[PDB]
């Protein structure tokens, strides 16, 4: 829960994760990375599901770092999706997807997969606005100055009805040589109205001009028991255009 | 190395993998899942590698198995995409995609993604022919009556040219309810031309009708160092089209 996940998580890498939980399943904080094109302290936002199921399930959740601070831009975001196993050795299990800014050319090769345990010891103008995909989902979104994103998320499929809290972040100073703008974002699938006892994290990459269209990958994890953990997340492809 | 890979393996949550490794770059073996809709052993095959770099980089390498034996049929099909490191805890380290049978209302629903690590100490008729992908890329298959795949893939992007040899399987026994046909194969990117130190493990069904589609995700692995591990596999998905 909300006092489980609040606090310090370190993964496999020697990555160190800060995130506070809001009652709301709000997750802000700042990560730490030990390997790649990384340097200090990097913005996160995501979400969980601040109402799991207790029948012995993790908590579903996920979250964003756009790996662009004060010191560093590398042209990338990752998104971990994931559950959270409480008890004596704590967990975040998650799977990750990390996109780059590509031209079009390179846009088969844009994004990397992995996994992360985590455990408690050891441009703006162009995004903001209203994204359709293939499947009839509408994604609203306002891009901050600083690489926020924010807004809400309405799925045509799945266990879900209404509108969802999304968050998420965005490479604010994208390379100007026509590479695409890394972001991601995540939904936590609860409302007022429906749990789903899960979370989708996107990860992909904004293109500008005539035809605009946000290009993802996602990760769907479901809060299991450790039975099924093996079977708990789901992939698949989101292509966003401005026009339904 | 060929020494190296061939043999058993087993995973984290007690699967085991028996598995030969062929000089021509051929994985062929038997799968036993302590997991999932599956009893007893499936027939895996896939690709590796056979001329991995010696700066110390793992083995690219990947296989494929379609759920159906003779007891069970699971209409669906894992690929295992990843590489072999040697030495004294030699490890395969993957990820895969599963991929189920599904109808199209559920196609966004098809897909499961994980990560194994491997240690040594515990529509026949519709898939057959040529298929195009929206990089331009070709696959030439031939599905056997058993659930075998074998054939050629052309890449018309990244580090490849001519054709690379093609192994997998399918769910040779898909339900009669309108879905997919689960299925999967792996090309390890070396030929006689070219060697990419790496393996691409397709997953996905086939969708048969007036616009036949096999839907997959991917993932590639490139052989590396352990440093670079954690930035060693690609994810995307390709549609193939019999137009």
């Amino acid at each position: 829960d909300q006092a489980g996940i609040t606090g310090t998580w370190y993964n496999q890498l020697g990555s160190t994760f800060i995130v506070t939980a809001g009652a709301d399943g709000a997750l802000t904080g700042t990560y730490e990375s030990a390997v790649g094109n990384a340097e200090s302290r990097y913005v996160l936002t995501g979400r969980y599901d601040s109402a799991p199921a207790t029948d012995g399930s993790g908590t579903a959740l996920g979250w964003t770092v756009a790996w662009k601070n004060n010191y560093r831009n590398a042209h990338s975001a990752t998104t971990w999706s994931g559950q959270y196993v409480g008890g004596a050795e704590a967990r975040i299990n998650t799977q990750w997807l990390l996109t780059s800014g590509t031209t079009e050319a390179n846009a088969w090769a844009s994004t990397l997969v992995g996994h992360d345990t985590f455990t408690k010891v050891k441009d703006q103008a162009g995004i903001t606005g209203t994204w359709y995909n293939q499947l009839g989902s509408t994604f609203i979104v306002t891009a901050g100055a600083d690489g926020a994103l924010t807004g809400t998320y309405v799925t045509a499929r799945g266990n879900a009805e209404s509108r969802y809290v999304l968050t998420g972040r965005y490479d604010s100073a994208p390379a100007t040589d026509g590479s695409g703008t890394a972001l991601g974002w995540t939904v936590a699938w609860k409302n007022n109205y429906r749990n789903a006892h899960s979370a989708t994290t996107w990860s992909g990459q904004y293109v500008g001009g005539a035809e605009a269209r946000i290009n993802t990958q996602w990760l769907l994890t479901s809060g299991t028991t450790e039975a099924n953990a093996w079977k708990s997340t789901l992939v698949g492809c989101d292509t966003f255009t401005k026009v339904k």
